[PDB]
């Protein structure tokens, strides 16, 4: 906003409140909210598994 | 492009020929290229199967 610099190559999200101030290029990353999660492992199938 | 419309609120895919001759917005909706197959049929080796 105070032109100290051009670009802004970056992991810069576009949003709502930063496109009414600054402009964006159309995205070259398309992304969201995933879940980590451990994988499984087996090492407990209970004791009657049989 | 001659300026008969001024929306174009459609499927209209952002693609590079097109971006060079009239401008989009930021895309309301992403997606790709996946594969539709035959979800599996069971499978049922009949009652008999021993
Ligand atoms: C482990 C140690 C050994 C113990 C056992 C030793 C004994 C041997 C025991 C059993 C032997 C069985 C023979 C094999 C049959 C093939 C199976 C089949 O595909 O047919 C079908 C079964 O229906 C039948 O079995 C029809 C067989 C015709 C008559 C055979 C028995 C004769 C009766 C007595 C005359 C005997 C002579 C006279 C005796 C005084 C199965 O169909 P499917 O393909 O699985 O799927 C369904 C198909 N569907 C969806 C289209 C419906």
């Amino acid at each position: 906003i105070d032109h100290k610099a051009d670009l802004a190559v970056a992991p810069l999200a576009i949003t709502y409140v930063r496109e009414k101030v600054i402009d964006f290029s159309k995205p070259f990353m398309t992304l969201g909210i995933s879940i980590l999660y451990r994988k499984p492992n087996g090492t407990n199938p209970g004791v009657f598994s049989f």
